[PDB]
């Protein structure tokens, strides 16, 4: 359709307004004194939140261009959430700060490209400086978990031990307990999410759950639909849920499965094979050995139509997040899986490239799941405990993949980079833009407290090291001694993502959108 | 004509906007880092100023009610200017601060009357506290003189020289120097201004100047016009200028003289007799002896019509300001004047009431005069140097019968009154309203510097005594050691006038104005 | 009437538009390739000009605020025209450049006061640097004379001839030639203009001309009107024109004379006495000796009314410009004047202060006169040649007590100040604002040629010294060798006036004007 095009400054103003609308709505929920935000529910009473992520999801503007700006900075929160699993609001306040001052410098005549270069330089030097000041050990892992579950020491300990058993990389799932106590057991996960939403049968978690499903392993991309019908019929009996782990399921057959899940029971859930090219099919073999199935390869491609339930692997349970699929308890234990492990473990011995050995080591490391059965007290208490552990786990994993909290770490880092220079004046301005934005988080936390940000900032900048401002007690002191910590992971992730999106927007010279007319 | 009436809140909002428009325009010119304000000239290039008084004079709003508010607070500046002769901008920032928070408290439900009482209480305790922090010895006279003269050591010394010669209670005048340099000599003025403007033949100074005029001294109030005609005719020859120092010139004969000055040469200038009742006519006799004239009393009232030029005293020159008339060089020197002095000097000996002696002492003091002849710098700068000396002289005499500058004095005073309470909560709120307004001056000075007012204020409040912030060098230190002083006179006057006008506005419940329709 | 008030940015935008409208209209006429501007005549064919001054006079905008901005920058042209007598367009392009970038920096957050300080610092260092790149010997006088006379060798020589005869400090006048050719002869003026316009009987020159007028010399300020009537009556016979050289003529008697000149013949013309205080009356005596009159002093003040025509001096002709009065051929030659000269010449011998001798030397210099009689070219071109000579003469005398043209001088000066810094970043920005504006003149000259300003500017900045761009031949080369010179006077005056007005506007925080409604 007819488009609307805006260049330079005209496009810059529309972007700035859009980011301000989103950022302002989000930033009010920062810190222990974060204010509430009312999100109008389609039906019933409105939602009350202090959670930034929840607020951002609702932000969409009428002005096509402003909305573009809001959707661009919304990428900061989502990316930081996907990486660190926390600190999205901090990322949003940092992004806005860099974009605000960045665009103002552009309007002043500064070179967009130079500005970006200066900002990027400040961020690289900042992250390394952040490392110097610095969630690896179980002490920290247990400390983050408890914090994520309202100081519940029980939950933090369960997570720490869970990660200590299967490694801070292994698959971990939370299940219901069987009469009090807290159980932990490894009962025999790849980076692939559902090819399309809607498969999400549990909207609250944004994940797909399948109980005792069959797993169709294919080495080709499904698109034909029709030749899949005979396999679907076979799965329609007993094991209702079906998990398709093919090379890829094209929009053709994929759209058919999506339309079939609606109304027609649980049906099927589709994801793509882990890895690519050569290692893709060898990786599929590992899944086949776990689940006890047969991979329908190129030559067996004709067989895709006459694939019996014997060729379909099976598992006790499977959970598919946005970008992670975990197969819990596969059917083909010991003998099969262990023999597979013996082969690959012998592959590393066949010394070739150091690369191969690393990749093969990842495979043997993958071939079980560690289930955490929660404290089964009464009935409702067990449901809450599971809700606590579930959220606390998710937050700890992101925290794993500490520095003084309250935004003092970034301020302390900015003080060190005061002499940082670039190749020119514009690059120097960009550097200072980044350093001024590193004060934004603390200033916003203080602003929400009802105190003057300029004063508190000045005082903390006057202090040294872990000297910061406790927004909870309205008192200054040693942040770490007061227990106000931030994983170095969430802090650097928030800064890096804020700077990348901000860098893109500052480098933008033209915007195109469908005309309202 | 038809009026427009607004009550309570409706009237309060209109007043607040009006005061904000005036105050905001004025306050930008506060301190050493005061910003410029462009005043559009009717013809030619616009005026550029950092002088608050000049800006305020131009302020007039379209909205009848808002204009009323602006004209009300404009009274603060004019009154403080008339009293201290400086600190009008400080007075305006104080007024706005009290009015802003005062009206907000009113809108919150507070009792206007109680609020005013609390504010007034805070101001009375503040001025006495200001006195504690703040003139007999020559050191004190010279010190306050330099401060009032904008840290000019020369001027401060001159005021000390004069008060050392004729005494601190003696007569002191200032005029241009004959042969450059800077002179001071002792050679052998009452509180009454022109009864009506227009007589002002010199618009630039806002004063009336008469050269070799005749002085008609009358002990009755002129209103008849007609019986004055014969005397005016006699003065129409040779000594064109005429000065009427009668008991009072009623609007009847006064309006006739005003209409006659226009087009009909310089004509006459009218003022009323110094003092009142009994001492009024005895005071007139003193003027008669100086000028060498005869006072037309009650009985001589008929003679008012046949008053010859012999009865009219004469002087070399006379200058009539808004509220001061000065007779320069009277004709009747030595013998006449000296004999008059001998009588009154002998009156004080006739011990009766201590009161009489004080009043009689004022008379003999008026009838030598220490003539300060300013430094003749290009004969153009003579006017600037002259103005600076008379302003400093006036301030020094008032002091005879300094605090830390940069608005730190008021802040230091506000710290002492932190425990000040009233008869109720509303009175306590009003007290705090006044104390918060005492920080306004410093915060505005800092705001104009480009620095954060909340931070600098916090730091100065953390210090002690003369510890303040030098806005010129952007450095903290001992204000007095840095030479940043403020006459206690300008400071207390600015606060008192700000509080009085603010008290009136906060007590206002109804506004009436001519309808625009 | 009701006013309209605008603050900060709102006032800044209105000012910028106004200055842009004026500057843009004016700058198109800059240089040898200046474009034409059509000025609509009230009656007849429109005016066609390449003269900037003529264009500026016509500029007046509808928007009250924008007009204020235009009238403010219009002050740059008028002031530079009054000082250097040329370079108004250059001044206007410099002003606009400083204001444009200055206001943009303000909008960016920069401190107005700091900016002004930086600009002022750049200008002071620039003018001294300009002096370095830039008059005792006849060669220097003639050289600067030709340059000021638009490279006219003839005029430059004449100024050298005159200063060789009566000295460089001597008196020099210019007038029409009697018998064509071009004459120069030595036969046996004060800084005071008409107290009020309207006296200007010759609108084309903006000056007052009186033929064989009487000269009333008074040592007091006239205001009485009435006592002047008898003297006016005496002058009403024979010598119709009258010139009043009193201490000052106050608006009272002045307004009466102005109303009398209208309809009532030529009447009288009033100006104030040269100098002030003591030397004022001694200076009046010198005029009295020339014209052959008697000065009515303080004591003779009564005589002001009975001042006979014998007391009134007389001259052959008198011309009163805006700020200069010249008495041509006084009646009291030789004996009287020469005796007066003998006294003052003997005063300098009485060694006291070096100051007195300088001032006394100025008096004897005023009381021979080198009469330059312009080349009589058709008696019509005589007026053009005459104007050109007096403008060049005025400029040469100022130089006694040239740089590369085409705007290259300022560019060369800006290159030197590349390392100039201030007390802070804002002051550094202001400095750079001034340096960027110094390229404006050349860029505008090139822009009018039809060539790319950025390219030519870059090339000249790449060159050295007098290397510039000849806009006439479209060729680069040594400006001075090509004969493209600019008096250092016009260049520094244009820069200083541009910076002062720009400094005021940048310091402006509020604008007030009569409401259109």
């Amino acid at each position: 359709a007819a488009k609307d095009v805006k260049f330079g400054n005209d496009a810059g103003v529309k972007m700035l307004r859009g980011v301000n609308v989103l950022a302002d709505a989000v930033k009010v929920t920062l810190g222990p004194k974060g204010r509430n935000v009312v999100l109008d529910k389609s039906f019933g009473a409105p939602t009350i939140t202090k959670d930034g992520v929840s607020v951002a999801r609702e932000i969409e503007l009428e002005d096509k261009f402003e909305n573009m700006g809001a959707q661009m900075v919304k990428e900061v929160a989502s990316k930081a959430n996907d990486a660190a699993g926390d600190g999205t609001t901090t990322a949003t306040v940092l992004a806005q700060a860099i974009i605000t001052e960045g665009l103002k410098a552009v309007a002043a005549g500064m070179n967009p490209m130079d500005l970006k270069r200066g900002i990027d330089k400040a961020v690289t030097v900042a992250v390394e400086e952040l490392k110097a000041l610095s969630c690896s050990d179980s002490k920290a892992i247990a400390q983050v978990g408890t914090i994520s579950a309202n100081s519940d020491e029980t939950v933090g300990k369960l997570i720490a031990e869970a990660m200590d058993k299967v490694g801070k990389e292994g698959v971990i799932t939370v299940e219901d307990g069987t009469g009090l106590q807290d159980e932990l057991d490894v009962v025999e996960q790849f980076d692939r999410g559902y090819l399309s939403p809607y498969f999400i049968n549990k909207p609250e978690t944004g994940a797909v759950e399948l109980e005792s499903p069959f797993i169709l392993l294919a080495d080709k991309k499904i698109s034909n639909i029709r030749e899949m019908l005979p396999v679907l019929e076979a799965v329609a009996k007993a094991g209702k849920p079906l998990l398709i782990i093919a090379e890829d399921v094209e929009g053709e057959a994929l759209a058919t499965l999506v339309v079939n899940t609606m109304r027609g029971i649980v049906k099927v859930a589709a994801v793509k094979a882990p890895g690519f090219g050569d290692r893709r099919k060898a990786m599929l073999q590992d899944i086949a050995t776990l689940t006890g199935g047969t991979v329908i390869s190129e030559e067996i491609g004709m067989e895709l139509e006459k694939a019996t339930l014997e060729d379909l692997g099976q598992a006790k349970r499977v959970v598919i997040n946005k970008d992670t699929t975990t197969i819990i308890d596969g059917v083909g234990e010991e003998a099969a899986i262990q023999g597979r492990v013996a082969q690959i473990r012998q592959q590393i011995e066949e010394a070739t490239s150091d690369y191969d050995r690393e990749k093969l080591q990842e495979r043997v490391a993958k071939l079980g799941v560690a289930v955490i059965k929660v404290g089964a007290a009464t009935e409702v208490e067990m449901k809450e405990k599971k809700a606590r552990v579930e959220d606390a786990l998710h937050a700890t994993r992101a925290a794993v993949e500490v520095v003084a909290g309250g935004g003092v770490a970034l301020i302390r880092v900015a003080s060190k980079l005061a002499d940082l220079r670039g190749q020119n004046e514009d690059q120097n301005v960009g550097i200072k833009v980044a350093l001024r934005a590193m004060e934004a988080p603390l200033r916003q936390i203080v602003l929400n407290c009802g105190e003057e940000p300029s004063v508190v900032a000045n005082t903390v900048k006057g202090g040294d090291g872990n000297y910061g401002y406790n927004a909870a007690t309205e008192e200054y002191g040693n942040m770490i001694d007061m227990g106000i910590l931030d994983p170095t992971k969430v802090t650097r992730s928030a800064l890096q993502y804020a700077a990348s999106v901000a860098g893109l927007m500052i480098t933008t010279e033209c915007m195109v959108t469908d005309l309202p007319k």
